[PDB]
């Protein structure tokens, strides 16, 4: 038992709910909230641009020092940092975008940084400002992540359509 409350449930190991993740976990401060990072961890826009500003811009501060030391993530990885006010930790994780010609098969690999961890609040990799089509990320998502993770999604129209699509 856990505290996400007003899911639906898609699979054995995955639910979605139509919410703002800042909201969501500012509310439930999950273990791990996952972020829709850049290889640069530069939290601009997007998930990335929101989850940062709510922390006050620490998380990029953060972040700004795990690159200087290590460099780039790959495209398709994750690192673990400080989940701030959010969350115990965040996990950011580079899915591919789009509209930087990226290929959209790293999609499964980004995903497959979710099994390391038993929960997650996350968004959906690779949508919104990254390009990828939202209802392909969700397939994706459900046939790669076998961890428990709560899938939050801003718009509701896009929401309505993820449900109503989904097989
Ligand atoms: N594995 C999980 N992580 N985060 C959640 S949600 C937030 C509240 N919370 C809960 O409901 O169970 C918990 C167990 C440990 C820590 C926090 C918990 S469950």
């Amino acid at each position: 038992v856990n505290s996400f409350s007003g899911y639906l449930k898609l699979t054995d190991n995955v639910y979605i709910k139509n919410a703002d993740i800042v909201e969501e976990a500012k509310k439930v401060k999950p273990t791990v909230v996952v972020n829709a990072a850049n290889v640069y961890l530069k939290h601009g826009g997007g998930v990335a641009g929101a989850l940062n500003k709510a922390t006050n811009n620490a998380m990029q501060v953060e972040s700004d020092d795990y690159i200087a030391t290590n460099g780039p993530l790959k495209v398709g990885g994750s690192c673990v940092l400080s989940g701030h006010n959010l969350a115990k930790h965040c996990l950011h994780v580079v899915g591919p975008n789009v509209n930087k010609g990226e290929d959209i098969q790293l999609l499964k690999s980004a995903y497959e940084n979710f099994n390391q961890h038993e929960v997650l609040l996350a968004p959906l990799l690779s949508a919104g400002i990254f390009g990828a089509d939202p209802i392909h990320s969700l397939r994706v998502c459900v046939d790669t992540v076998r961890t428990n993770v709560y899938l939050a999604v801003f718009d509701k129209n896009l929401y309505d359509k993820l449900v109503s699509s989904f097989l």
